């Protein structure tokens, strides 16, 4: 029971995470290909 939620609550939590991780390298990628302000900020 408790082990199936938990399962769960990971499984929604995984493709939220893996988004959000996405952006946030992309810009560091992004801050590290240019050297920008707007990158610093972004």
């Amino acid at each position: 029971t408790i082990e199936e939620q938990a399962k769960t609550f990971l499984d929604k939590f995984n493709h939220e995470a893996e988004d959000l991780f996405y952006q946030s390298s992309l810009a560091s990628w992004n801050y590290n290909t240019n050297i920008t302000e707007e990158n610093v900020q972004n």
